[PDB]
């Protein structure tokens, strides 16, 4: 080879978490993409919470 390997070290990934049940999340605040939610209902339980401060930077 020419350019060769970095370095061998156990690269490892990453996920975010609910902000109602604190689980594996996969999709982000379709209002401010902000926060984490695990599904839907929990980013609409933990609402009354993240409303609080949603919608921060706003952009389209
Ligand atoms: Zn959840
Ligand atoms: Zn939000």
């Amino acid at each position: 080879g020419s350019s060769g390997s970095s370095g061998l070290e156990a690269v490892a990934p990453e996920r975010p978490r609910c902000a109602y049940c604190s689980a594996e999340a996969s999709k982000r605040c379709s209002r401010c993409q902000n926060e984490w939610y695990c599904c839907r209902e929990c980013q609409v339980k933990h609402w009354e919470k993240h409303g609080k401060t949603c919608s921060g930077p706003s952009s389209g």
